[PDB]
């Protein structure tokens, strides 16, 4: 339980995988690490079970220094994708493993195997062996043995890839009722966001090796603090308009759109660090446009592609005023065809502003769900 | 060329693991077969392309009989997940333009076969990477069969969807008919984001074109539903389904199905809210667009929206929903 990262730092030769980490775990806290295959997702996992060294830096699990400790001595319980079970042993046996090495009666064992069991749709396959199952149910026995376990603190490296869809979903409710019910420390990492910002009390966002940014989900859905997050987080990506910055003033910067359209809008961010003629670019996400009963800032543009998800449409917009398309969602069935002549209102208190840099001018609108000044 | 399955059906041995597949594919159309792994989805695959063999029935790539045709003589190429990367430079510089699977496009397959192409991409990756695919199905009308477990790409990619349980077609069509019009409880709980909600219920009553059901609260108030009522009989068990999506906020009320709160998620765009109904079991799961600030264990009300409502026989069958849903036909 409680795990601490200072300034860990990993190196393979003179390339960085993992620079300067900074994290403060909380007990019981559910952390997900998110980022794109390649960004140190489970190297940071491997070194915190003691399975890659740590170049620099500190490692602290239940206040205690571990970077030399041995991977079996710090508390901790790892699955990850496609996992490999024993082959001689059967499932219920698989599933009772790291409880048995670490100790514990057999009363224990099967309360817990049996209980893990029905929640993870398996207790019709405790006596088979693995050699018996789907690679989907031994991917679930995997998860099992360490939720059997309950180590001190649960590592996953994207555990739940090797499922349909549809279990995937399932097995995401169950892995949170059971966070809800052991309290344990978990960290769980994933490229998926959708899955982070569904089991996560905080997400930290990983580029490249580096922390783009730590906080709770709406923290990061609303304010973003670079491009990168702004992009990264949001199912259908957020919409970006290459801007131009015309104005600034008090808790506010005036850009103009692109190309032909060169309308001039206003927009409450901070206009610390913005300077006039500066090139920025402008974020909206698909649903944050409306629909336009005049919003007094429209594109009008011809639609390209059109997919109706039955609980919501989204069109994507080809506007005249020239850039890639404009993606937007909304409620329900909308009757349009591929051809139509679409227009949009563009909402200002809804829009990011990126610095060339790809930071973010701080968004000064209040969101719900974030706690806020004033 | 279009594809055509007459009464196929595949065994090894006692195993039937394509059950009397009837399958009508025009050329030029985008289909996508869905399940849950394994239900058939790769067997069919490769009885189409030869690979695998026929146990009975016709098989019909345009006009002429494959079943006992070998693989390099059909014309399907085929596509997994990753690749091991005058006349061939015209044909090359072609499909470079409406764009790995461009291999495979270049040989101008009678038939395009994908057998979940997607399957090891990063989730963003996936998200880019069927906007591409039906991309390449606008500019390049060929025949193609795309084979998933995930019910999104289907939705998303398919002119025409074809849903497997265990070996047999649940239902073909559309992607908003099968969303609008399941024919019964596996494809109403397959095809749709977070799963659709099952209330048991109990019949008291018939008419034409409409059947009324009482709900299990203690309450056990009475609605009328506009399904067909063909083969209803008062006083049966039926099971009820209602998307989450399509619950009302409370504000329009008209039905009300009040609890408490279990479980909030913040997505950002919407908010999924697990609702404690005090009479059944299985919380009700609940979407509602932007944020909703609510804590758990809170009360919250919601509706029951009629022609919203789905109504399956004991068997699982449906009864044909009678409302009319923009986007559909009949
Ligand atoms: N043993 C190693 N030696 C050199 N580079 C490594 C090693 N292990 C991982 N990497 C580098 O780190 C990245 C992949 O591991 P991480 O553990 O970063 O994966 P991901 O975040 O995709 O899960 C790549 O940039 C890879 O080249
Ligand atoms: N050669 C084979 N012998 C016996 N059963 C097979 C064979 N190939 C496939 N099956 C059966 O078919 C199912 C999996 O293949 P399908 O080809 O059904 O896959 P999926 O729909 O998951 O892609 C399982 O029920 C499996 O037992
Ligand atoms: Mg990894
Ligand atoms: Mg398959």
């Amino acid at each position: 339980a409680s795990v601490q990262l200072q300034n860990v730092t990993k190196a393979w030769g003179e390339v960085v995988v993992s620079k300067d980490i900074n994290l403060d775990i909380h007990e019981g806290e559910f952390v997900v690490f998110v980022g794109p295959s390649g960004c140190g997702k489970s190297t940071l996992l491997r070194m915190i079970a003691g399975l890659e060294t740590i170049t620099s830096g500190d490692l602290f699990i239940g206040e205690k220094r571990m970077n030399d400790t041995p991977p079996a001595e710090r508390g901790v319980g790892m699955v990850f994708q496609s996992y490999a079970l024993y082959p001689h042993l059967s499932v219920a046996e698989n599933m009772s493993f790291g409880l048995k090495l670490a100790g514990a009666k057999k009363e224990v064992i099967n309360q817990r195997v049996n209980q893990v069991a029905e929640v993870l749709q398996l207790a019709h396959l405790l006596d088979r062996k693995p050699k018996a199952l789907s690679g989907g149910q031994r991917q679930r026995v995997a998860i099992g043995r360490t939720l059997v376990a309950e180590p001190s603190v649960f590592l996953l490296d994207e555990p739940l890839s090797n499922l349909d869809a549809a279990l995937r979903v399932q097995m995401r409710i169950e892995i949170s009722r059971l966070h809800k019910r052991l309290g344990r420390t978990m960290i769980y990492v994933t490229h998926d966001q959708v899955e982070a910002m569904t089991l996560a009390d905080k997400i930290v966002v990983l580029d490249a090796g580096r922390v783009a940014q730590v906080g709770k989900p709406l923290e990061l859905y609303h304010y973003p603090a670079d491009r990168f997050v702004a992009g990264f987080i949001g199912s259908p990506k957020m919409n970006f308009l290459p801007v131009k910055v015309t104005a600034t003033a008090i808790d506010q910067v005036q850009v103009e759109l692109p190309m032909p359209n060169r309308q001039q809008v206003w927009l409450p961010v901070e206009s610390r660090d913005v300077q006039v003629g500066a090139n920025m670019s402008l974020g909206i996400r698909p649903e944050h446009l409306l629909p336009s009963d005049i919003a007094d800032v429209i594109l009008e543009g011809e639609v390209q592609v059109v997919e109706q998800l039955g609980n919501e449409t989204q069109i994507h917009i080809q506007i005249p005023s020239i850039r890639q398309n404009l993606v937007y969602r909304q409620n329900d069935v909308v009757l349009v065809e591929e051809g139509a002549t679409f227009a949009i209102g563009l909402p200002p208190e809804r829009c990011h502003l990126f610095r060339e840099d790809g930071t973010a001018c701080r968004r000064l609108h209040k969101e719900p769900g974030v706690a806020s000044a004033s």
